[PDB]
């Protein structure tokens, strides 16, 4: 078990839409703050145990993480595993749920490995909700 933060945004858009959005990995660059190069070709279609690589930057950090698809359910769920170098370990549970207007994209990130059960985890966790809440909002803007 590991501790967790949430970050949600409601879409004006139906959860078909919204979870195609959602997942088009190739562009991520134009709405994820926090990517910053991929390492490995990416997929024309998704599912559970594919294994993407990317490198991302949390707070000025760069960490090279390789991601594991483990629960791939659309349009409504998905898991992710990231094991990173220097000790980090997240998961990410994404959630797409229909609502009265539009559909809310909702994600669960549990923070763990050595690295963030360390001090610096807490630094981490709030500089996450921030990124990730700034790049759901573009995320809407940009598609909605």
């Amino acid at each position: 078990s590991m501790a967790k933060l949430s970050v949600s945004v409601e879409v004006p858009l139906p959860p078909e839409q919204a979870w195609e959005y959602a997942s088009d990995l190739s562009r991520y660059h134009e709405w994820l703050s926090i990517h910053r190069a991929w390492r490995s070709k990416l997929p024309e279609t998704l599912e559970k145990g594919t294994v993407i690589e990317s490198i991302v930057e949390v707070k000025g950090m760069l960490n090279r993480v390789r991601w594991t698809l483990v629960h791939y359910k659309p349009p409504q769920a998905l898991t992710l595993n990231g094991d990173g170098r220097g000790g980090v370990k997240v998961k990410l549970i994404g959630k797409i749920k229909p609502t009265d207007n539009g559909a809310t994209v909702g994600f669960d990130l549990h923070l763990g490995g050595p690295a963030l059960f360390g001090p610096i985890g807490m630094v981490v966790a709030a500089a996450l909700k921030s990124d990730i809440q700034e790049s759901l909002n573009r995320f809407k803007q940009l598609y909605a």
